[PDB]
């Protein structure tokens, strides 16, 4: 029973609830009082748990969600693709993480990931996103976006605990939505590639997309590489050594050498992209 779960009671104090629907592969948040899309930075587009539950029913939505802010104490930790078919932990780093950080844990909507909610603060020296080789991922946020709430409790972990989160340094990569602005810009211009199907020449699809990235990122080869890794054209081959470098690095360099134009926020030259949309 969702409302008897202690973690849900603590979150039900805040009027920061939304509902969500699945679109293709993405989960878009909606305003639970009028069924319109919701900003994750505007407070009055959200509701309390009761309004979100009434909105869930009213609009046939897929589930509830909770919007994180910098003033509330909650930290959202997303462990993606870390569960097997019998809902047990297959990844070692996840097993390590759940030993070190014990707090409210639930299974994701898809059923192959975990969410962890903690009362605390993120250290300022770690990246929000960390990919692993096998396919799993660690995402961490305390503000700016929403989080889906299923209520499907993992391992009886039903309560949000006040914890130190220094131990995320063992798992997350350290640092010393601007890439996401480019990704979001590319998606609404039709410049985001499809995942490859039966007939496709993947290596040729890489180069077409690498040419596009060179324009939109403006020949910043590291940003191109960081965006490429999030795209559906990513594979192990990207990091396979080739000659003195990798297949990926050689692909990104040739694209930078090839393309004549570069995207400029100042001049506003969206149309100057010489390649037509997908």
């Amino acid at each position: 029973m969702i409302m008897e779960i202690p973690a849900i009671k603590a979150l039900s104090r805040y009027a920061q609830w939304v509902i969500w629907k699945k679109e293709r592969d993405t989960k878009i948040p909606y305003n639970p009082n009028n069924g319109k899309k919701a900003s994750s930075t505007d407070p009055l587009a959200w509701g309390d748990i009761d309004e979100a539950q009434a909105g869930l029913v009213r609009y046939g939505a897929n589930g509830l969600g909770f919007v994180l802010t910098k003033s509330d104490p909650f930290v959202f930790i997303d462990l993606d693709h870390v569960l097997d078919e019998n809902k047990r932990v297959k990844c070692e780093w996840a097993r390590q993480l759940l030993k070190e950080i014990k707090s409210y844990t639930e299974i994701s909507p898809s059923g192959d990931g975990l969410h962890v909610v903690v009362s605390g603060k993120l250290p300022d020296y770690i990246k929000h996103k960390t990919k692993f080789d096998d396919g799993s991922a660690l995402e961490v946020y305390e503000s700016g976006r929403y989080m889906t709430i299923t209520g499907e409790v993992f391992d009886g972990r039903d309560d949000i605990k006040e914890l130190d989160l220094s131990i995320l340094g063992e798992f997350a990569e350290h640092k010393i939505l601007d890439d996401e602005a480019i990704i979001d810009l590319m998606k609404r211009k039709g410049q985001w590639p499809d995942a490859p199907k039966d007939g496709d020449d993947w290596s040729s699809l890489d180069m077409s997309f690498a040419n596009r990235l060179a324009f939109w990122c403006g020949k910043d080869i590291e940003r191109m590489d960081r965006i490429f890794r999030q795209s559906p054209l990513m594979r192990q081959k990207w990091d396979r050594p080739t000659a003195g470098s990798t297949y990926g690095r050689i692909t990104l360099k040739k694209a930078c050498d090839f393309v004549d134009s570069v995207y400029d926020p100042a001049l506003r030259n969206e149309s100057d992209c010489p390649f037509e949309p997908y």
